[PDB]
């Protein structure tokens, strides 16, 4: 049903909220959930363990499942997979982690693949332990996704920054 409320407009297609994605997913029941995933689809923590978890580990089991017919995925590469109970379809993507020294320049890739669906419920990518500027991910997803991206950002003092380098 995409019903998406309290989302404040950046850009045209690009909207933010500060809200716990994994409850966003759950009152809003979106086509398309984007996880910040790994290449391994291990879903370990951060988003991904999150959003794993609220599917008691549906996620996890399909992403094996994916997992063995393709092996890893490539960094700025997707997959779509179930939404499970949280949205019809999860994208999964995997942005560059910079602490490893993955490229930066991927994470244009990586926001390439919301392009692909209308409307997406997502983080931004390549933020907490894959250690890209959440701002510097932000102006990355506007620079380059043209389809209609919910952005949901936890953190309140994160959003605050990200809000006010937007929009000041
Ligand atoms: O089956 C569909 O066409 C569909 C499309 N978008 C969202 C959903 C949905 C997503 C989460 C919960 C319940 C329903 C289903």
């Amino acid at each position: 049903v995409n019903s998406f409320s309290g989302y404040l407009k950046l850009t045209d297609n690009v909207y933010i909220k500060n809200a716990d994605i994994v409850e966003e997913a759950k009152k809003v029941k979106p086509t398309v959930v984007v996880n910040a995933a790994n290449v391994y689809l291990k879903h370990g923590g951060g988003v991904a363990g999150a959003l794993n978890k609220a599917t008691n580990n549906a996620m996890q089991v399909e992403s094996d499942d994916y997992i063995a017919t393709n092996g890893p995925l490539k960094v700025g590469g997707s997959c779509v997979l179930s939404g499970h109970n949280l949205a019809k379809h999860c994208l999964h993507v995997v942005g560059p982690n910079v602490n490893k020294g993955e490229d930066i320049q991927l994470l244009k890739s990586a926001y390439e693949n919301f392009n692909q669906h209308e409307v997406l419920l997502a983080p931004l990518l390549s933020a907490g332990i894959f250690g890209a500027d959440p701002i510097h991910s932000l102006r990355v997803c506007v620079d380059t996704v043209r389809t209609n991206v919910y952005l949901a950002v936890f953190d309140k003092n994160l959003y605050d920054k990200l809000v006010s380098s937007f929009l000041e």
